[PDB]
RNA sequence: AGAGGAAGUAGGUCUCCGUAGGUGAACCUGCGGAG
């Protein structure tokens, strides 16, 4: 009998507030929005370490800016990762017009290029500032975070997307 | 002004917070900040 405990951020209490894991994984789960704390119980019917640190995945992956409709995939497919890129993480020059102008690049006006990365890889991203997520098989994780570090090293978008295009068509193909 | 003669050229997404207004709890728009 193990329990995990996870910390949340003050962004998603609300949607954290919304409606079962118990039901999911047979694991007895307890909240409390205010310490911030979301407490994973195995009970009797919870057979696996694999079903505790997956469940802890899951709610770690909501935590961190996801949805239900990007986190019921982690609860279901044991193919998929999480990775969580800063964008302090390798850097190309010392100066600090860092932040605005590296993710107007990679985000894009409505959402333009980081939708248009995420229909070319198959892989999900959400981008706050100096952290970004990428939710999605690890060769696919891969591929957007060479397109987001390109994109950084200051390669125009329109090349990093067409060069993003066929590697993903080619990593798509079998033979 | 005239019929002839002869010639030549052809780039801030998502979420939250503080605002100000709107039709009020909420919610929407605009802005200023943090993730």
């Amino acid at each position: 009998i193990e329990t995990r405990k996870i910390p949340i951020p003050p962004h998603r209490m609300s949607a954290l507030k919304a409606n079962p894991l118990v039901d999911h994984c047979k694991l007895q789960v307890r909240m409390n929005i205010k310490e911030k704390r979301v407490e994973l119980r195995s009970s009797k019917y919870t057979v696996s370490n694999e079903a505790l640190q997956m469940g802890a995945d899951f709610v770690s992956a909501f935590a961190m800016g996801f949805d239900i409709d990007d986190a019921i995939a982690l609860l279901r497919l044991d193919s998929l990762y999480i990775q969580s890129f800063d964008i302090k993480d390798v850097r190309q020059t010392l100066g600090p017009d860092a932040l605005s102008r590296a993710i107007g690049r990679i985000a894009g006006k409505d959402g333009k290029t980081k939708f248009a990365i995420e229909n070319a890889t198959k892989t999900r991203i959400v981008l706050a500032g100096s952290k970004v997520h990428i939710l999605g098989a690890f060769e696919n994780i891969g591929m957007a975070r060479e397109s987001i570090v390109s994109l950084v090293l200051g390669a125009q978008p329109g090349k990093v997307y067409n060069n993003l295009r066929i590697i993903a068509s080619r990593m798509k193909e079998r033979w």
